[PDB]
């Protein structure tokens, strides 16, 4: 149903809304929602165990099965896979983790792959424990998604500090 409600508008199919991922997709009913997936679909850690918690594992042994015959993704690239009951479609999208040395050029490729999707519910790609400067990531999504894409950021203090700076 795609219902999204209490979200910035920061430019013509950029928004944003201090909110858990998790949640908003139980109160949207999002066509897709995206993960901050790894290369092996590992739903450990950040977004990726919230949301298979959230799914009481389904999405880590739909998963499992998937990686078993057709190995990892690469760095910058994603996998739709079933939403279970939090979304129609997952779209599993792996950026860089800038403090393992990946490359962070890649962050554009990485959000690319919401131009497949009219709508998507989202997380800031590359953020958290990934290393990325979350204005920069958030740089990258305006300058790249053409789709309509809902940021939700689940840290009030990150999510003030993207609208101040964005706002300059
Ligand atoms: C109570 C259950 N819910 C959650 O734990 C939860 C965590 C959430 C989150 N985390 C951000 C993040 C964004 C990209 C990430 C990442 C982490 O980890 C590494 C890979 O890339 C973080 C910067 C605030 N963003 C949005 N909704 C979230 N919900």
């Amino acid at each position: 149903v795609n219902s999204f409600s209490g979200y910035l508008k920061l430019t013509d199919n950029v928004y944003i809304k201090n909110a858990d991922i998790v949640e908003e997709a139980k109160k949207v009913k999002p066509t897709v929602v995206v993960n901050a997936a790894n290369v092996y679909l590992k739903h450990g850690g950040g977004v990726a165990g919230a949301l298979n918690k959230a799914t009481n594992n389904a999405m880590q042994v739909e998963s499992d099965d998937y990686i078993a015959t057709n190995g990892p993704l690469k760095v910058g690239g994603s996998c739709v896979l079933s939403g279970h009951n939090l979304a129609k479609h997952c779209l599993h999208v792996v950026g860089p983790n800038v403090n393992k040395g990946e490359d962070i050029q890649l962050l554009k490729s990485a959000y690319e792959n919401f131009n497949q999707h009219e709508v998507l519910l989202a997380p800031l790609l590359s953020a958290g424990i990934f290393g990325a400067d979350p204005i920069h990531s958030l740089r990258v999504c305006v300058d790249t998604v053409r789709t309509n894409v809902y940021l939700a950021v689940f840290d009030k203090n990150l999510y003030d500090k993207l609208v101040s700076s964005f706002l300059e």
